[PDB]
């Protein structure tokens, strides 16, 4: 159908590991690593031709970078599923409340091991296309 998977992480080790994640779950699943927030949505259209899932990697992506992205997959009707994780978790908590309102899919933390298993889990919602957030 299209679905697009925003991971926000403004440290690297953190956008590597979520990428191993999804390599691990399925290699089919269109995954993206630029931090021009127009050129991803150049690559969510691609992802939407391609009918599939796509999976965003930024580095030290903003508020206002975020939800310009989240909000642009929806205008394309295509499920949003949100990671942000990082030690700067206030911030990434006025992301989280911006989306949330919306009924965006959002989750927050900072653990390696945790963003990673939540990264799967997401992929698998994905997959099954069954548990859609609202």
């Amino acid at each position: 159908m299209g679905t697009v998977v925003i991971v926000v992480s403004r440290d690297e080790r953190i956008l590597e590991e979520l990428l191993e994640v999804v390599l691990k779950s399925d290699p089919n699943v269109k995954t993206v690593r630029t931090d021009d927030k127009e050129k991803v949505k150049e690559e969510i259209e691609k992802a939407r031709k391609q009918g599939r899932p796509i999976v965003i990697f930024i580095r030290g992506a903003t508020e206002e970078v975020v939800r310009d992205i989240v909000e642009y997959a929806q205008k394309e009707g295509l499920r949003v599923l949100v990671i942000m994780v990082d030690q700067d978790q206030e911030e990434l908590e006025r992301i989280y409340e911006q989306l949330k309102k919306d009924g965006v899919d959002v989750r927050v933390t900072d653990n390696e091991d945790e963003a990673k298993k939540r990264l799967k889990e997401l992929l698998e919602k994905v997959l099954e296309h069954h548990h859609h957030h609202h």
